[PDB]
């Protein structure tokens, strides 16, 4: 949601009593301060805090660069930014901020109208953007509405179809009483003055006009005060909530960072007649690797559908049977031909000619360690934490339709593009038979649950955050099972907020029992994710270009 959710004082949309209140309620001490939104303004704050027991409220504004701050004072990137300095400055308030008001036993952020306009901007742009539906849509928004909303705060307003470049009052006007005149309909024309524009809308079949004036700030402003970064929100926020309007908003009038839904984020199948088994014929295979492992080797190949030619990864020799067993490896491969999410490599299909080869999802982007090694200045941590959010998705979902990974890795988190992660060889492991992502369980009982698996993602983690380094380096065979025993993990890399830390650690619990599960771990590798993906960026393409 808001960059400041994070924040363990940040109230979200309370009003200026309650606000007062949990200050009261707190001691009234010189120092006490709390955060929340500006019910008057998208995206801006108001700094409260308590100094020689009375009250002192602070707003803080979204200027057109990103940055916060209070009128006057100085420039920052984040509410958490903000607050950090004035605890250690004063520059200009009656005092530091000292002791933060943190909100009272489980209660989050009070959503507000800019919270629940937000989301509809986001949902409403995927769908729009690449018509994803379904749960395919809540895939693709619970993990790039970071990315999406800078995309929502880019787009000019030039291009939206209500916008008219060159229209006068009178135009608008009669533009407005040529065709349906309902209820609602407008558009948005700019007047002479910089910075202005007029809304022009039909109600009981007659034109009305709204000054739409732009401040200092570069904020739009409605005249009845509330400000937007950009005419599109504020058009949104129209469209449910009309203060100042006879009528609210309707029908209108009419005239670099590579995304996750680029290629095959969206199963293969989008109409269907898909069988387990494929035929060697619609299989073109390569001679040439992609890399091997343990199991088989990869091949790159195309698969010809009854519409569609795809791009395929041929996991060569899936190990093959002997005896009537070739039955129970075909339960498996059943099962995962049924798993569908965007964060998970899927299974196309098997294909048993020359071998029995395994048809997969190409994602050639390698696996995640390899990706990483020695970019710890090039790939920024909010990017990192975005593909572990990803795992976590995939995870998540593998775990509800109850089906154990038994290997997640780095090694086997393969990467498409810089921004979209997908897990792999879940299941192939149960096929036969440096392997230190086991939990203890899983090597003291044989046991395997999605909450052994919650081990192994506990160490990718670090593999992720360490950028590339091998997992208790030090040591090997048992070394490893005595350390864990002693109670000891692996120690925060360097670099690696305390947060993910923290959730690393809560997946490395000895009594499986006490370690979450991933829909713990995905919501809070979440929470973390959404804070990171706020503070600019750093290294590469990022120009915004
Ligand atoms: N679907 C795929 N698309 C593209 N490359 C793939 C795919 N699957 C595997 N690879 C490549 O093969 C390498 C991984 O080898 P693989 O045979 O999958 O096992 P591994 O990760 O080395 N170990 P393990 O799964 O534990 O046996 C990666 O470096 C990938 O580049
Ligand atoms: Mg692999």
């Amino acid at each position: 949601p808001d960059p400041a959710a994070h924040l363990p004082f940040f109230y979200g949309s309370i009003s200026r009593a309650e606000a007062e209140e949990h200050l009261k309620l707190a001691g009234m001490a010189d120092g006490l301060f709390l955060l929340r939104q500006c019910l008057r303004s998208l995206g801006g704050y108001v700094l409260s805090l308590v100094h020689d027991v009375r009250f002192h409220h602070f707003p803080i504004e979204r200027q057109l660069n990103g940055t916060y701050a209070i009128a006057g004072g100085k420039a920052h990137c984040g509410p958490a930014e903000l607050c950090e300095f004035y605890s250690r400055d004063p520059d200009g308030l009656p005092c530091n901020l000292r002791k933060p008001c943190n909100r009272p036993s489980g209660l989050e952020p009070q959503p507000g109208v800019f919270d629940c306009l937000r989301d509809a901007m986001v949902r409403d742009y995927v769908r729009q953007t690449w018509k994803l539906e379904g749960e395919a849509l809540e895939q693709a928004i619970i993990s790039q509405a970071p990315q999406v909303e800078k995309l929502i705060a880019t787009t000019a307003h030039e291009r939206m179809p209500w916008y008219h470049s060159s229209l006068t009052r009178e135009e608008a006007e009669r533009k407005l009483y040529s065709g349906a005149q309902t209820d609602g309909k407008f558009l948005l024309r700019p007047r002479k003055e910089q910075g202005t524009y007029a809304l022009s809308l039909i109600y009981g079949k007659t034109v009305y006009h709204y000054l739409i004036s732009q401040d200092k700030a570069g904020k739009y402003c409605i005249p009845e005060g509330t400000k937007f970064d950009t005419l599109w929100q504020l058009v949104e926020y129209l469209k449910l909530k009309a203060d100042g309007l006879i009528y609210c908003l309707k029908e209108a009038c009419p005239n670099m960072d590579t995304s996750v839904f680029e290629s095959p984020f969206s199963d293969p199948e989008e109409l269907k007649d898909k069988k387990l088994f494929l035929k060697r014929d619609n299989l073109l295979i390569a001679d040439i690797e992609l890399g091997c492992g343990n199991f088989g080797s990869v091949r790159q190949g195309v698969y010809r559908m009854r519409k569609k030619q795809i791009d395929v990864a041929i996991k060569v020799l899936k190990q093959g049977t002997e005896k009537a067993d070739t039955e129970e490896m075909m339960r498996e491969a059943q099962i995962m031909h049924q798993l569908d999410n965007p964060y998970i490599v899927r299974l196309i299909g098997v294909c048993q000619a020359e071998a029995l080869m395994l048809v997969m999802e190409m994602a050639g982007g390698g696996p995640l360690h390899k990706f990483l090694v020695g970019k710890r200045e090039e790939i920024p941590v909010s990017n990192v934490a975005e593909l572990l959010h990803q795992v976590s998705m995939g995870m998540k979902y593998l775990e509800e339709k109850n089906f154990v990974h038994r290997n997640l890795a780095a090694r086997n988190v393969l990467l498409v593009n810089r921004h979209y992660a997908k897990i792999s060889d879940f299941g192939l492991s149960k096929a036969l038979g440096p392997l230190k992502w086991y939990a203890p369980e899983c090597i003291n009982f044989r046991k395997f649950s999605s909450r052994s698996d919650v081990w192994s993602y506990g160490v990718t983690m670090w593999e992720a955050l360490s950028y590339g380094q091998k997992p208790y380096k030090k040591m090997k065979g048992p070394e490893v099972m005595a350390f864990i025993e002693q109670g000891k993990r692996m120690e925060c890399p360097p670099e690696c907020p305390p947060e993910l830390y923290a959730l690393m650690s809560d997946c490395w619990i000895y009594k499986w029992e006490d370690r979450p599960d991933f829909l713990t771990v995905e919501q809070r590798m979440r929470a973390c994710y959404y804070s990171l993906a706020s503070k600019v960026e750093g290294g590469s393409a990022l120009e915004v270009a």
